[PDB]
């Protein structure tokens, strides 16, 4: 049951920017292929940063797929809490590493995206 919070002791940016630091480092744990995410960072920024703030941000979501034939592989969900936190958090990777050997996939095989799972009512946000 892994856990982000948002603690309003700290500053939206530090708390968005170590959210997705340490979905880097679940990624790079996993031996997934880092380019990815680093390429779609300032895009993550904006609409974590932002739903964060207006409080409509419930899940980060992590999903990891076959690109072979475009099925799921496995998903790895991040609760959001806020409250008076980091964002910085920590789990066993080894659940990410098992479901894509179980696939039949070297992790340098599979892809993945980041879902954002958010109150239906919340604002858009350019390139989402
Ligand atoms: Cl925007
Ligand atoms: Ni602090």
């Amino acid at each position: 049951s892994t856990v982000a919070t948002y603690s309003y002791t700290h500053s939206v940016t530090y708390v968005t920017d170590n959210i997705l630091k340490s979905l880097k480092d679940i990624i790079l744990l996993s031996g997934l292929d880092p380019e990815h995410f680093a390429d779609r960072w300032e895009s993550n920024t904006r609409a974590i940063k932002t739903w964060l703030g207006t409080g409509d941000l419930r899940k980060v979501i992590l999903e990891i797929y076959n690109p072979a034939t475009d099925k799921l592989v496995t998903r790895w969900d991040i609760d959001i809490v806020y409250g008076w936190g980091d964002g910085s958090f920590w789990t066993d990777t080894e659940q990410l590493k098992y479901a894509i050997k179980k696939a039949g996939l070297l992790p340098s095989q599979a892809k993945y995206k980041l879902m954002l799972d958010t109150k239906p009512g919340r604002p858009d946000v350019e390139g989402w």
